[PDB]
């Protein structure tokens, strides 16, 4: 006989972390049996309904209106109810707490059956499964592809939590040759583990580039030859923004889909530059940074990471930077790390020539 508690109100989240919560609530009436303990429950959207979570400590005493909730999921969408109990029996649940996300760490599973094979002219795809949204542990999920033929693995950071597929496309990959490949996920806390090596097979001149030096008529390569050929009209100087450069690489390659720039990571000494403006021309050389025109879907560069080198990558969503910039960081963080910077790619864009991220590899320094 008699009656169970009253239930519970003002479920606040007074803290919470990558695994726990910590709750506080006001008491229900007890109908005149002291509450015996409180127990939680938890819903999500991957929990299938209102489930069970265990506190510290182990069992909710009556006196307590303040308990942590443990052993939780990174990276998950979470609502919290407060139960009352006494020796008459367990009262109804509490309404539920506002919701809140636990707070993330690094991935701990690997993309699912990783595979690969097939596809056009010199080409070598790698496939995965990708990592389910419960199981990504926070935000910034991405992949880290890594594949050789030879001792250095060939890498890329592919920064999409749903992408699924990265195709390899390079004139020196050979028709139906081996490949060994690893995948691996990430996020915005660091690396997730590297799934086993497995094998697959790949499938059965220049880049384009435009240079400029105020004055002078713009220069870009000729993708058959090589070479550095001046303004086919003639009139072309220097441009004043980043969209000029890009409209001026879809004009000098019209056979091709423009649809980013970004400096090259070299300067190179260009011969025969002519004044504009001037019927005759006394040819000079000028070393510039030359702009590469970006084609089609923007592709993480393939880096090669010699084994006595380490690959990194970041990324951030809160900023939009160019490209110098991610330069200096991929080549500061390797000083740091008491390395030299080898090589480094753009990941992301999020404008012409800017990008949310970038890759690069470090290496010991050459030295006797």
């Amino acid at each position: 006989p008699g009656s169970p508690p009253g239930p519970p109100t003002s479920i606040h989240v007074e803290e919470i972390t990558d695994t726990t919560a910590t709750l506080s609530w006001r008491p229900g009436p007890d109908n005149h049996s002291p509450i015996t303990a409180y127990t939680i429950q938890a819903r999500t959207p991957f929990s299938l309904g209102w489930q069970a979570v265990s506190t510290v400590p182990e069992v909710v005493g009556g006196s307590h209106l303040t308990a942590t909730v443990i052993e939780l999921n990174p990276w998950v969408e979470y609502e919290f109810r407060v139960l009352a109990s006494n020796a008459v029996g367990t009262g109804e649940p509490s309404k539920p707490s506002k919701k809140a996300r636990t707070k993330d760490t690094v991935p701990k599973v690997t993309p699912a059956n990783v595979s690969g094979g097939g596809g056009s002219r010199s080409e070598l795809v790698i496939t995965w499964e990708p990592v389910p949204e419960e199981l990504q542990n926070g935000a910034g999920f991405g992949y880290v592809v890594a594949f050789r033929p030879s001792t250095g693995w060939m890498q890329a950071a592919v920064p999409s939590p749903e992408a699924s597929k990265y195709v390899f496309k390079n004139e020196t990959i050979l028709p139906f040759s081996p490949f060994q490949v690893k995948v691996g996920a990430y996020n915005n806390k660091g690396e997730g583990p590297f799934g086993p090596v497995i094998t697959i097979y790949s499938a059965e001149v220049a880049e384009p580039q435009v240079a400029m030096f105020c004055g002078k008529l713009n220069m870009h390569i000729n993708i058959q030859t090589g070479r550095w050929e001046p303004d086919p009209s003639g009139s072309k100087t220097c441009v004043g923004t980043k969209e000029g450069v890009l409209q001026y690489c879809q004009e000098i390659y019209p056979e091709l889909q423009i649809t980013n720039v970004v400096e090259a990571n070299q300067p190179v000494k260009i011969e025969n530059w002519c004044k504009k403006d001037k019927k005759q021309c006394k040819g000079h050389a000028h070393i510039v940074v030359p702009y590469k025109c970006l084609v089609g879907e923007f592709v993480s560069d393939v880096l090669l990471v010699p084994e006595k080198c380490k690959f990194f990558h970041k990324e951030r969503m809160d900023m939009c930077v160019s490209h110098q910039q991610w330069h200096g960081v991929a080549k500061e963080a390797c000083s740091k790390g008491n390395m030299v910077l080898h090589s480094y790619g753009m990941l992301l864009p999020c404008g012409i020539d800017k990008f949310h991220g970038t890759e690069y590899v470090c290496c010991p320094s050459t030295r006797p």
